[PDB]
DNA sequence: GGGAAGCCGGC
DNA sequence: CGCCGGCTTCCC
């Protein structure tokens, strides 16, 4: 298998500059609210210590210098869907892992061979740089999870490799906190039973490890650490999927926001096309602007009934557990196919 | 079935 | 930047 990932470098940031050009070579700070906190970060504000999570008066207090801008979603949508339409031209399968991250499988592309996958890669790179103006890290390897491993080690503006000649020297030498899935309190306590690397898995207890880590966790750690993980680049887009109507008055009355909530599972959903979702959401959002969640899973996609069927049910939930007035309701789909 | 808990990781 | 939206597993 040949994995190009891409990942598009402190993207809200990098939009910000090319739309305002007046703001390169200064910080540049992005910033979200639900006091608010720094969505993304431009070089020279990262260079001050601004980081991306960080609350609005921590940044400002290290970088009184930046320019603090609101965040403006739909256009940095609109960069990425134009990004995301360069790239599967080249790919012959795509997985849109975020805004800002695609998984392209090229593999019956470059005819198998990770050579001109690299070469792709490079192409690829330069033609959103010439295209869009957005500098963009790309990994090149046999999976998803080496792609993306080595993109993060060859950031910013990088591109990483690791040749299926390399691959198992690669495994082999790499510490388990840079594995995904393996946080900081558990490689902590990888690092408590001897466990240093991934190799390390192989030399171990599956007993002793299992009971900290979990089953499929211990799985998945022995698989990768012997070359013998692999899953597919699934040709689809794990970007959530909805929309949130504001209502005539404030409710917490189920009848009265029960069509504004069947309405939502409409203008969503016949722009939801093709893809069919295994998780729901219903989101209210309160007279407050808090937001309030009930999600649900399901092994089964969602046909327009089994919706509402779900919708109503969970939207009862939410009036069910908070006190808080309902000003908008509105539904998110995700996990698709 | 589905809530509580711990953990990961994106923001 | 330390907090809370998805997943997994424990528990009732
Ligand atoms: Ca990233």
């Amino acid at each position: 298998m040949i994995v190009i990932f891409v990942d598009f470098d402190y993207f809200f940031a990098q939009v910000e500059e090319v739309l305002n050009p007046q703001y390169k070579g200064k910080p540049l700070v992005v910033c979200v609210y639900s006091s608010g906190a720094v969505a993304t970060a431009n070089y020279e504000a990262r260079k001050l210590g601004v980081k991306a999570g960080m609350p609005i008066i921590k940044a400002m207090q290290i970088a009184p210098s930046a320019i603090y801008v609101p965040m403006r979603k739909p256009i940095y949508e609109a960069f990425s869907n134009r990004i995301m339409n360069l790239l599967n031209k080249h790919a012959d399968k795509i997985e849109v892992a975020s805004i800002d991250e695609a998984y392209l499988d090229v593999t019956n592309k470059v005819e198998g061979n990770f050579e001109n996958g690299i070469e792709l890669a490079r192409k690829i790179k330069q033609e959103i740089l010439e295209k869009e103006k957005i500098t963009v890290t790309v990994g090149v390897a046999p999976n998803k999870i080496l792609a993306k491993i080595i993109a993060d080690k060859s950031k910013p503006n990088g591109l990483g490799v690791i040749r299926p000649t390399e691959v198992q020297d690669f495994l082999n030498e790499l510490d388990i906190d840079e594995i995904p899935g393996i946080g900081s309190v558990l490689a902590r306590r990888l690092n408590e039973l001897g466990i240093q690397k991934l190799r390390d898995i192989l030399s171990k207890n599956y007993n002793e490890l299992e009971k900290i880590t979990g089953k499929a966790k211990a799985l998945y750690l022995l698989k990768l650490a012997q070359n013998k993980y692999s899953e597919p680049v699934e040709n689809k887009s794990k970007i959530p999927h909805g929309r949130i109507v504001t209502m005539k008055r404030n409710s917490r009355n189920l009848e009265e926001i029960k069509p504004y909530l069947f309405r939502a599972i409409e203008e969503s959903y016949y722009k939801l096309d093709k893809r069919i979702p295994k998780a729901i959401h219903v989101v209210a959002v309160t007279e407050d602007l808090d937001i309030v969640s009930r999600g649900r899973t399901f092994p089964h996609g969602i046909s327009k009934e089994t919706a509402y069927s779900e919708s109503v049910k969970l939207l009862q939930k939410i009036l069910e557990e908070d006190e808080r007035k309902i000003r908008r309701i509105g539904v998110r789909f995700s996990k698709f196919i």
